[PDB]
């Protein structure tokens, strides 16, 4: 139960200081990112422990909240190039890849949820709402974003 809070917290100095791209989605390369996208990833419970983008825990959620052939094409795909790099880099060319296609604009939307859900600042069916965006602006702004 280490929460995406516990990895910022985690954060070594140089993405501590950029954490408003890194919270926007922003892509930023390396093995401080890989390590910190794997943490987090994991806290969601998106990846499986190798890092391994997990198509069900992600599956309905997408096509909940957008319904979408598409999501299946793209867990695939994005499942597919995961499996072939490191493991040290597999959850974040997972997120990588994900944010890049079609997906991303609906994987940000259940990201966010599943944060917040977790951190117990919305209650579990919360929906993707205008109050939850607006809920989601002042949870940034106190961390300074
Ligand atoms: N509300 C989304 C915050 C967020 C988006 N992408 C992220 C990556 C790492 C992280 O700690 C946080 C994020």
């Amino acid at each position: 139960m280490e929460t995406v809070q516990d990895c910022e917290n985690k954060l070594p100095p140089s993405l501590k200081s950029r954490l408003c791209e890194i919270r926007r989605y922003e892509i930023i390369e390396g093995p401080e990112m890989d390590k910190h996208i794997h943490c987090v990833m994991r806290a969601l419970d998106f990846v499986y422990e190798d890092g391994r983008g997990d198509y069900h825990k992600l599956y309905d959620p997408l096509n909940i909240i957008e319904l979408d052939k598409r999501h299946d094409v793209n867990l695939e795909k994005c499942i597919g190039e995961c499996v072939q790099v490191p493991t040290s880099e597999r959850a974040h060319v997972f997120y990588k890849c994900l944010l890049k296609s079609t997906t991303g604009r609906t994987f940000k939307k259940v990201f966010d949820l599943m944060e917040l859900k977790k951190a117990g600042k919305v209650p579990q069916h919360q929906r993707y709402t205008a109050e939850f965006v607006q809920i989601m602006k002042d949870y940034d702004k106190a961390l300074n974003c």
